[PDB]
């Protein structure tokens, strides 16, 4: 009966259906300490990414005794998501439900910044432009 969330729409649909990886843009330069879940996705994506082609079982099998491995067990079998008609939708859309996120951590940092060290001109633009823009058991 889990309960939705970004970061468990993306690995469980993910982990369901390994193929979706290829949809994910590079993931490198993000601080996975910012986002909980974010470092474990970009984890399976890499991995999805150096198999192509690779089912549920044998992604599931390259993480069995890692510490996500009862984590991923637990989505892989998460029927909530497991419609295939709108998997793919699904993913997409949440793809940028978890940017947005990462705007909006990234908009409440420079605002923090700002108060405590002041803002140059290349985060000021930035802080300006997020405003405008955001105006209009498992641990994720
Ligand atoms: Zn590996
Ligand atoms: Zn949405």
């Amino acid at each position: 009966q889990l309960k939705r969330t970004t970061m468990r729409i993306l690995i469980g649909l993910l982990v369901q259906n390994p193929e979706l990886a290829t949809l994910v843009p590079p993931l490198e330069n993000l601080d996975e300490n910012k986002l909980p879940g974010l470092g474990l996705f970009r984890e399976l994506v890499n991995t999805c990414l150096s198999q192509p082609g690779l089912t549920t079982g044998q992604l599931l099998e390259h993480y069995r005794g890692t510490n996500n491995a009862a984590t991923l067990e637990k989505l892989s079998m998460w029927d909530d998501i497991a419609d295939k008609n709108i998997a793919e939708q699904t993913f997409t859309d949440s793809l940028n439900h978890m940017f947005d996120s990462l705007l909006e951590l990234r908009q409440e940092e420079l605002i923090a910044r700002e108060r405590t060290h002041g803002l140059s001109n290349e985060e000021r633009l930035e802080l300006w432009t997020l405003n405008q823009e955001l105006a209009k058991d498992i641990p994720f």
